[PDB]
Parts: C-alpha cells; structure tokens; sequence
C-alpha cells in the first residue's frame, strides 16, 4: 500500500488530483499516483543501474507505459542526474 | 604476452610501427601494441557495461592514459557503438 | 497491441490460459499475457544495462509487481543470463 | 602529478614503501603509488558504473595489471561496496 505526506498531499490538491477514499490512494489522468518519495527512490535505483541521461530515462519511462503516475517524476528525475558525480565525471571529458 | 594476425601486421606495417624481435611485439608511440581482436574483445566487454557512446568512451580511454596502444581503436569502437542494439533501443526514443 | 505466435499459443494452451476474444489477449493468472518474443527482448533489454544475474533479475521481477504475465519468463532470463559473454568475462575470474 | 596527504604518507612508510625524491612521487612494489582518495575516488567512479560485488573488482582490477599500486585499494574498495545502497536493494530481495 502506499504511504502519502503532507508535501505530497500538498502538491497532490495543487496538481488536481483525487483522493479515492474507498480505494485508499490518489488518482490522477486515471492512474494510481505513486508518491514522490517512492517516485524517487525507485527513479535513482534505475539511474544507479544505467546512469542513462535525462532525456532518455524520460522518453524511456514515457515508454513503459507505466500504470502509476509518478509524483514529480520530471522535477526528482533531473535532480537525480543533474547530482550524479558519475555522470559528472563520464561528461567533463574535454582535454 | 600477445598474439598478432597477418592483418595485425598489415595494418602496422601500414601504421608505421616497428616490430621488437627481442621484445616478442610490436611498438606504436612508444607503446607495446595491442592486437585488433584484442582491443576489439576489451572495447566490446567496456560497453556492454557500460554502454557509453562513442564519444564518451573514446573521451574516456584518451584520459585512461593507457600503457598500449589500442590498434584500429577508434574504428573499432565505432562497430561496437553502431551496432549495439540495446544503444539503439535507448536512443530510439525520438517524437 | 500484442501480437502472438503459434509458438506463443502452444505454450499457452499447454499452460492453461485462457485467450479473451473481445479482449484481444491471453489472459493467465488474472493478468494479461506478455508474448514470448516480447518477454525476451524486454528481457534481454534489462540484462545489456544491467548486466545482474539470474537470481537477481528475478527476484528484482517478482518484486516488480508486473502487470504482465511474462511468458516463459525464467526460461527466457536464464539464456540469456548464461550465454552473456560480458556476464562470463566478468565471472571468469581466477587467477 | 599525483599529490599525498599527510595519512598517505603515515600508510606509506608504514606500507614500507620508498619516496623517489627525483620522481616526484611514492613507489611499492615497484609501481608508482595512487594516492588514497584518488583510488577512492576512481573506485568508486567504477562500482557506479558497473556496481559490480567486491569479489568481482577485485579479480578484475588484479587481472588488469595496473601500472599504479592502489594504495589502500581492497580496504576502501570494500567500503564502497558495503556502503552502495543500490547493490544493498538489489541484494535485499531475499525469501
Ligand atoms: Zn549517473
Ligand atoms: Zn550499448
Ligand atoms: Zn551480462
Ligand atoms: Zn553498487
């Protein structure tokens, strides 16, 4: 079951989404929202493993058709990279 | 210690590398060189864990300071960029 | 859409699925189907950025929560798991 | 050129590896020595990229030949790995 915050409560009213009482979770575009904790954890957990960029995770994920919407996927999914030393480093290779 | 095929020695011949009989391989750049397969097997094994673009792992050697001289590198690493379909996949993604 | 084979269907009546005519798919476990070949390249796909092994994939599937009922999902892992040559570089490690 | 730090030099000598006054830098087992915090630094870089297991760098790393002596390389390269919460996730996935 997925656990919900006040910040995401918060951005979840501001984004129009719904709360389904009976169904225990958020809804929005007609999807389960999957909470931005979770959104996170899991997005860096799929960096970690490929370091793929932002473009490409993104135009991946929209891809995968995923039945969840994810909570401030695009805002977490470039701190995530934009923060990777990793990817820092494969990038500041001018000599 | 290396193994060179008639290629290989076409190809340094034409590269203008010497052979050091005492030394039992050939010399590029002050470097001993390493064989094509043998480049070929290092590359294609980098990328597949990886899976950097061209650009990025050429970058990447160049900086890596390496002790050889990676024969027929560049073209070869192009082959294996190219035709790496799971590359082709992640980059696939254009609207 | 889901397109299947008569591979696909043999496996499947041989399974003990069901195929839902108005629906368009097989059904399995109260799931859609997800085809063979389908199964495979999604698979295969995981493995390339990844590169985890067999039991790692798997329980990284099942804990997953997939809507799809990947068919011949472990067969499929298992080859190409085994018959990775970066897999069998990177295991073959005794000095 | 590589640049020591005071702890360096403390596992240096106590290492039993020599200064070269000349060459501007420490030598063990007849290697130049890298730093610690550049072998951690690289290190680390590499388990980001392939987040592979100790065991496996390891025998990777010793079948590399490195022209450098790692210095602190098994201790810190265990660090990283126990510490990588990625490989922790994918780990946790026991019944
Ligand atoms: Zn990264
Ligand atoms: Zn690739
Ligand atoms: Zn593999
Ligand atoms: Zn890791």
């Amino acid at each position: 079951h997925f656990h919900y915050t006040v910040t995401d409560i918060k951005d979840l009213t501001k984004l129009g989404a719904i709360y389904d009482k009976t169904k225990k979770y958020w809804v929005y575009q007609g999807k389960p929202v999957m909470p931005d904790q979770f959104t996170f954890e899991l997005l860096d957990f799929l960096h970690q493993l490929t370091h793929l960029s932002f473009s490409k995770m993104k135009a991946l994920l929209e891809r995968s058709h995923s039945p969840y919407y994810m909570l401030n996927r695009d805002r977490t999914l470039k701190n995530i990279t934009e923060t990777c030393k990793a990817c820092a480093q494969v990038n500041a290779s001018k000599s």
